Parts: C-alpha cells; sequence; structure tokens
C-alpha cells in the first residue's frame, strides 16, 4: 500500500484531516535534507542550480517558487503586492524538480515558513515554531506524477453544478431588488450572456447570517424565483462571524449550546467585524460545525443554490481586548502636551488591532473535550467552515451539487468547495497573479478557482475589465466583482458593449469543452491546468515558460496581460492550431510551427492554441448554460483526431456511467 508515499511524524500533531488515506508512520530517517529541531522544526535542503520548485496553491509570486518566501498564515489582506509573504490560504505541499526530484506536504496547522531562496539562494528551508507535525515524502519519476500521486490521497476534489461554469456578476453594494433588476437587465437585454448574480452582504438584516432583509425582500423565495425564471441564480454570502444580538436565533442557539469559540475562562470570544461584535462559531468542533451547516437550509430552501463563504481567516477588525487597548492608547495620545506620543505610533496601534496575532491567541477550539488555543490551528478555520457547509448539503439534499467557495482554505477543503483569489486589484499585474496561481491551485486539489474580474479593489478601464475577462473564459469561476466605491465595473458600464459580448461569448461556446475537461480531471484526480513542464517535460525552454498554460490534453493559453497590447510572444513546444474567437462570431485559425512567434490578439478577441494531433468542440453562443445547444458541436483542430466528451445533467451527482462519455471524430 502508498508505495510511494512515508509519512514522518514529530511530536503530537493535531489531526488536520487532509489526506483521505491512511498512511503508516516511517520509522528511518527523513530521506532529503537535513531535519534540525533546536528552535521547534527546521527542514534545510541545497537545491541544484537547476531546480525548479513547484506547489504552494494560492501564495504569492510565481509557478516556480525559488527567489522568495511563503507564510502559511492564512490572513485577510487586501493588498497583494510581491512584498507579502502571506494571503488567505495554506497549501503546504511542494514539489522539488530536477535532477533529484520529490515531494513534500507539511501536515501542520498553523505559521509555516518556507524559505525558497531568500535567505541564500541554494538553500530551502521550511520551519515552524513547534516540531509537531506530519510530514509526507513522496517519490515520482517527475513532478506531474508526484501531483497525481498527492490528489489520489487527500481525496476527489470538489465538483460544482454545471451552471457555475457560466459567468457571474457581484459587486459589494448591491442592496434591493431594484439594484438586482438592473444588473438582470443589464445584461440580458444587452444578450450578454449569464448565469449568476452575487449577493454580498448588504443582503442580509444587518449583515446577520442566515437572515434577508425583511423590508428589502419582503417575499425573497418569490424573487429568487423571478431571477431564476431568467436562468439568474442568486449566490449569497456567508460570514464566519454571528452577529451578537438579542432575539436572533443563530446567535441564541451558539449561546446556549456552546457552540462558539470561547477564552480562557469560557466567556464567548468577541471579533468584531461587519455587524459590529459577533461570535465565532467553533468550526473544529463536530457538533458545532453541523449545527453551523445545518443552518445554510434557510437559504435551500428558498430556491438558493450557491454560496460564498468569506472572512473566514477568521478575520477580525478588533476584539473587545485590543478596542480597549487602542481607546486608552488615544486618551494618552490625546491628552499628551509633551509631544512624547507622535502620531506614527498612535496610526501602529490602530493598525496593530487589526487581525492582531495576539487575538489568534484569545480564543479557543474544543475538540475531543480538549481546549486547544486557536492559533495552534489558526489555517484549519476557512476550511473547516466550508466543511460544516458542504457536509450539511449532504444532509439536506444528498442528490445535488451545490455552487460552493471559500476565502480562506487548507489542503482538505479541496473537498468541499472551490476558492477565488480574494481581493485583488485593478491592476494589470494581477491578470498574471491571476494565471500563475491557477497551476499551483490545481496541484493541491483546488481546481475549481478564479479571480475578481476586473480586479476588486481600485478602479479599473474597459480594457483591463475586457483583457481579465479574456482569461476568466477559461477559468471556472468566471466572475466580475468589484469594491464598494470603486469604478462600475459590470459589462454594460462601458462603450461599445458588443465587445463584452464578443469575449463572453466565448465563454459559452467553451463551457462544453471546459466543463468536460474539469469533470475527467476531478473524476481521476487530474488537473485542469498544468505548467507547460508538466506536458513537455524534456523542453528546457518549456519547462521555465510561467505565462502560458496547459488545459486538460487539448490546448494551452496565453492571456494577453499587458496595458495598450496588441499582442504577445509566446512559445509552442510543439506545433499548434492559433485560434481566436473574433467579434464577428468567427472562428480564425492558423498552423504554428513550434519554436518563438509573435501573436496579434485585439481587445476583443479571444485566443487559445490547439495542440498537434488534438481537437475541441465548440458550441454556437448562448446567454445561459441550459441553452448550450452540444448536440452536433463543431470541432476545431486537427485532421484525424478525436476528443473524449464528458457530459451529465449538471446537477446530480450520477458520475459512473457511460452515457456520460461520447467520443468525438474530427
Ligand atoms: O476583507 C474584507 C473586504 C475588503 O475590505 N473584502 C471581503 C468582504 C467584502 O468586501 C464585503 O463582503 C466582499 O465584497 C469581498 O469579496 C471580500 O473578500
Ligand atoms: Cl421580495
Ligand atoms: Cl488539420
Ligand atoms: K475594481
Amino acid at each position: 500500500s502508498n508505495a510511494m508515499i512515508r509519512k514522518y511524524r514529530y511530536g503530537a500533531p493535531f489531526d488536520t484531516e487532509a489526506l483521505t488515506e491512511k498512511i503508516e508512520t516511517a520509522e528511518e530517517a527523513f530521506p532529503y535534507g537535513e531535519i534540525s529541531q533546536k528552535e521547534g522544526f527546521a527542514f534545510t535542503y541545497i537545491m541544484d542550480e537547476d531546480d525548479i520548485v513547484y506547489g504552494l496553491g494560492e501564495s504569492n509570486r510565481g509557478i516556480n517558487k525559488r527567489g522568495y518566501c511563503y507564510i502559511s498564515n492564512c490572513t485577510d489582506d487586501p493588498i497583494h503586492t510581491e512584498d507579502k509573504r502571506s494571503l488567505y490560504g495554506a497549501h503546504n505541499f511542494i514539489i522539488v524538480s530536477g535532477k533529484t526530484t520529490f515531494g513534500l506536504f507539511f501536515d501542520y496547522p498553523s505559521k509555516l515558513t518556507f524559505d525558497i531562496g531568500y535567505t541564500r539562494m541554494d538553500t530551502l528551508k521550511v520551519s515552524c515554531e513547534n516540531a509537531d507535525l506530519d510530514i509526507y515524502v513522496i517519490e515520482g519519476e517527475n513532478a506531474y506524477d508526484i501531483v497525481k500521486q498527492f490528489r489520489r490521497v487527500i481525496g476527489r476534489s470538489y465538483i460544482p453544478p454545471k451552471f457555475a461554469f457560466g459567468f457571474g456578476q457581484s459587486r459589494w453594494g448591491y442592496t434591493t431588488k431594484e439594484d438586482f433588476r438592473a444588473v438582470a437587465k443589464g445584461y440580458r437585454e444587452n444578450h450578454i450572456p449569464i448565469d449568476m448574480i452575487y449577493m454580498d452582504i448588504d443582503y442580509m438584516q444587518d449583515f446577520k447570517d442566515f437572515t434577508v432583509n425583511e423590508k428589502n425582500f419582503p417575499d425573497f423565495p418569490e424573487f429568487v424565483k423571478e431571477m431564476k425564471d431568467q436562468e439568474l441564480r442568486l449566490i449569497p454570502i456567508i460570514d464566519a462571524g454571528v452577529k451578537v444580538e438579542k432575539g436572533y436565533e443563530v446567535y441564541e442557539e451558539g449561546v446556549k449550546n456552546n457552540y462558539f469559540c470561547k477564552r480562557e475562562d469560557g466567556s464567548d470570544f468577541v471579533a468584531a467585524v461587519w455587524p459590529g461584535d459577533t461570535h465565532f462559531p467553533d468550526m473544529l468542533n463536530p457538533e458545532a460545525r453541523k449545527w453551523f451547516g445545518d443552518k445554510y437550509r434557510f437559504l435551500i430552501d428558498q430556491g438558493i443554490e450557491g454560496f460564498w463563504n468569506d472572512m473566514n481567516e477568521p478575520a477580525i477588525f478588533y476584539s473587545s481586548e485590543g478596542l480597549a487597548e487602542a481607546k486608552e492608547f488615544a486618551g494618552e495620545f490625546a491628552k499628551d502636551t509633551e509631544g512624547k506620543i507622535h502620531p506614527w505610533a498612535m496610526q501602529a496601534k490602530m493598525k496593530d488591532i487589526v487581525n492582531s496575532p495576539e487575538d489568534y491567541k484569545r480564543f479557543y477550539h474544543n475538540v475531543n473535550g480538549k481546549k486547544i488555543r486557536h492559533d495552534k490551528v489558526h489555517n484549519l478555520f476557512g476550511y473547516n467552515m466550508t466543511r460544516a457547509a458542504g457536509e450539511a448539503f449532504e444532509r439536506i439534499d444528498p442528490e445535488k451539487r451545490f455552487l460552493m467557495f471559500s476565502r480562506s482554505s487548507y489542503i482538505g477543503m479541496h473537498r468541499y468547495g472551490g476558492i477565488w483569489m480574494g481581493d485583488n486589484k485593478s491592476w494589470w499585474s494581477h491578470i498574471l497573479l491571476n494565471l500563475k496561481m491557477l497551476p499551483s491551485l490545481n496541484m493541491c486539489g483546488f481546481m475549481y478557482t478564479g479571480a475578481d474580474l476586473g480586479g476588486f479593489g481600485d478602479d479599473t478601464t474597459r480594457d483591463l475589465l475586457l483583457r481579465f475577462l479574456a482569461l476568466g473564459v477559461f477559468t471556472p469561476l468566471m466572475r466580475d466583482h468589484a469594491a464598494e466605491g470603486t469604478r462600475e465595473q459590470e459589462c454594460y458600464q462601458f462603450e461599445n458593449i458588443e465587445d463584452f459580448r464578443s469575449v463572453i461569448n466565448a465563454r459559452y461556446r467553451l463551457v462544453p469543452y471546459l466543463y468536460s475537461e474539469y469533470m475527467k480531471a476531478a473524476l481521476n484526480d487530474d488537473m485542469y491546468f498544468k505548467p507547460l513542464g508538466f506536458v513537455y517535460p524534456d523542453d528546457k525552454m518549456a519547462i521555465r515558460v510561467e505565462d502560458q498554460l496547459m488545459l486538460g490534453n487539448e490546448i494551452m493559453i496565453a492571456p494577453v496581460y499587458e496595458q495598450n497590447a496588441r499582442g504577445r510572444y509566446v512559445y509552442l513546444p510543439e506545433e499548434m492550431k492559433f485560434i481566436k474567437f473574433m467579434p464577428d462570431g468567427s472562428i480564425s485559425e492558423e498552423v504554428l510551427e513550434k519554436g518563438v512567434h509573435y501573436v496579434d490578439v485585439a481587445l476583443n478577441e479571444v485566443p487559445l492554441f490547439i495542440r498537434s494531433g488534438k481537437c475541441i468542440p465548440v458550441a454556437e453562443a448562448a446567454e445561459c448554460v441550459k441553452d448550450i445547444d452540444t448536440e452536433n458541436m463543431q470541432l476545431i483542430g486537427y485532421e484525424g483526431s478525436s476528443y473524449t466528451l464528458y457530459e451529465d445533467d449538471g446537477i446530480h451527482k450520477d458520475y459512473d456511467k457511460k452515457e456520460n462519455y461520447r467520443v468525438l471524430t474530427k
């Protein structure tokens, strides 16, 4: 059993349940590099100059992780600049790829530092404060083999309903039925395809989880049906924090049944978020999880078929303790007459109370009769919130797939939902960041993923949105979302709307292919997106390409991510057909040989490349997933080639039937 995977145990690790496969503890010396336990735990390895380091899922910078430091420590940080070491996810799987190749999964739920050539270029050092963890060593002939081994042992990836492969629109600010009707009309009257409209926090009654604003939605299920009859599915947000409010049932039940995270003394810990004071459900306690997940029935029973889980690092604006400290400091600053307390110090204290490391030491989880301080298991919170929801969906309607994705995650959560890449910005560099995160997420089990198209924060432009959308065409989550106070970012908010229709039409024409590749990959523990080096391992040029990706076994993508550009450079490791979805609805085709090329790609054109000896099916454009005609689709690509199409009803879980597969031959 499990010949290629060994598990090395130190101390008394918390069981994260990341793996579904039970691996016995190995008793031999750790097989690579050196282990030191003098400062807790450290693994140190000297890399060959040509080694590439893959992995880390949702983390900053590039596909090859060499040259920086990455700290797994789930953090609400809306400014994703190159210096940042921690974002929302903790995906502790890396692969050293070169003359000596192996994979490592560090199953540890707290702050874990990956110094990948930051300190010394030749040195990989992975460290944490406590030697209480399991480290899995995965052997294999190459990096792709090692990834496939890992994907097997962590269990099958979450599978969304097919409607989730349409286009979605959200904004922090949609509040009233008028707001949502205006979005529906803006897309539908302009014949821009769309399947989902996201409901952000203003839909709740005073930011209370599992409520709907009674003034704005007096007959909510009727409104849900108004939208669904037009093939628009409302996708509401749920937050980690439950508002403290007398008479609010979720709060009352959480208090009475000890379902919230508690302070040292047993009191329910207060964290301020959108509602002001909240309590956090104890996501690591199985009974609290069951209770919290069961609450989703409130929305499911009203016609809702999907959710997004947010603020689940968990994010904390301040604690009662931190607020009191900040106010005391402010009082001193206010009455200072000697000029001893400077404004910068006041500013620093205000910043310090937000997402404070000290607050994460102030509350506990109750697991199997043991109270564990939250910081010790910090990176498991979002994972378990989404597990709570996923497991509830199985109880509520076991036959049905729900759309589900989370901001914060840890390996293991990939069984229950996808992720979105959080609060990016309307920056050109964030198109590239979106692209690079994709294969790494796939290595860690997270295939239903994507970024806020157009950029969440700051102000977008028409061309940036168009280029973001052209990458989103290929990402399973394709959602335009934006922050409050930003320039309006719906496609209909710009001149020459036909260009937006053209780009989103390309998504819908590709949905049968993209869904098929997703399903084949998920059902077989394989990757939807792959780095070029996984497909062309013997090509020294290919292995270092980071701004192109392979999708499935048929195509390569290469989005434009430079402002004012009319094209871009590409490297083709084999002959391919360069394909563009054109704004008049036609599909242009050009054979390009192996090697370096500059390709022209206008703002309203969507490019891809079809590999030698392959073809893909392309449907006529439709405006919602339900209406896509998949009978006798056009086949684009090479004569003599075939394609195996996976197609099911997109709704249920009947995955293993021969009727789901059809061979198309060009
Ligand atoms: O992290 C907090 C904020 C940014 O201030 N962003 C989060 C909350 C939010 O702003 C309102 O619900 C939402 O729109 C974002 O998608 C989410 O990441
Ligand atoms: Cl209503
Ligand atoms: Cl041909
Ligand atoms: K924006």
